[PDB]
């Protein structure tokens, strides 16, 4: 599949919408990560443009960049030029291999570094997850795919919209009447969630069925697995991001000055 200068290749991931391909790009002898959309299947315009606008004005290490956009209006589909970050999602949930505390923290740092520049530029990611955390070929994380991301004017995002990954949704997003909340905290809980899987290999919140998953998420109390052990800290600062009640619930500038982080 040729598409100008680049040939298209296998499928390397999904996304919240279309298809990830990695491209061979002719002229500088080199691979990107392409996604894919069709815009027949979108319909069943607007919203894949303001990820665009999104993407164009963000710029630092632990975000994947955006490399240019191909939008052909006579064809169905539209194609969004990524660089590609060779080794991929950090891991796959569940694994029975899960990060040592030392992996996490790293990792969890560039995480926290990422994260405090899309809030900066007024972006709520809305799907932060392992498999949206591509470890680089100098071992660092750039997070991917702004399919879900909202862009806020003022000091915060007011949202009322539930989507992301089930399992990674703040409580306070998953009310049966209509709600409004913070975009801010949503992202600190997906991230206390990210942090969890990290250290254990599995999600703290777990059904087959979506409204029992969601029943969980809002009243059952977080429950460490009895392996691997973990520090103190580092169960205190997993406590604190997964706090039901978005008011409590640790902020970024915190998430920075916690013991575990700073050790
Ligand atoms: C083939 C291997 C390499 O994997 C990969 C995967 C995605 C890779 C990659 C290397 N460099 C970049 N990206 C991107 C780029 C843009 C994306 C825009 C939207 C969504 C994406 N993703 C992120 C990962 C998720 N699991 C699926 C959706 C995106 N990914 C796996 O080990 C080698």
């Amino acid at each position: 599949m040729q598409l100008n200068q680049y040939t298209l290749k296998d499928e390397i991931g999904k996304g919240s919408y279309g298809v990830v391909k990695l491209a061979y790009n002719e002229n500088d002898n080199t691979y990107y990560a392409m996604k894919v959309l069709s815009k027949k299947k979108l319909i069943r315009i607007e919203q894949v443009y303001q990820e665009i606008a999104i993407l164009k004005k963000l710029d630092h290490p632990n975000v994947v960049k955006l490399v240019e956009v191909l939008d052909d209006p006579n064809e169905d589909h539209l194609y969004m030029v990524f660089e590609l970050v060779n080794q991929g999602p950090v891991m796959e949930v569940p694994t029975l291999k899960p990060l040592s505390e030392d992996q996490a923290r790293f990792y969890f740092q560039d995480l926290i570094k990422g994260i405090e520049y899309l809030h900066y530029q007024k972006i709520i990611h809305r799907d932060i997850k392992p498999s949206n955390l591509l470890v680089g070929e100098d071992g660092h994380i750039k997070i991917a795919d702004f399919g879900v991301s909202n862009e806020f004017k003022g000091s915060d995002a007011l949202l009322s919209n539930t989507v992301g990954t089930p399992a990674f949704m703040a409580p306070e997003s998953l009310s049966e009447t209509r709600k409004i909340f913070s975009g801010k905290a949503l992202d600190v809980w997906a991230m206390g969630v990210t942090l969890y899987c990290f250290v254990f290999g599995q999600c703290p919140f777990m059904d087959e069925r979506i409204m029992c998953l969601h029943s969980k998420i809002k009243s059952q109390a977080l429950e460490f697995p009895d392996q691997p052990d973990i520090a103190e800290d580092l169960k205190d600062l997993i406590t604190r991001m997964l706090d039901k009640n978005p008011e409590s619930r640790i902020v970024v500038p915190e998430i920075k000055l916690h013991p575990w982080v700073t050790r």
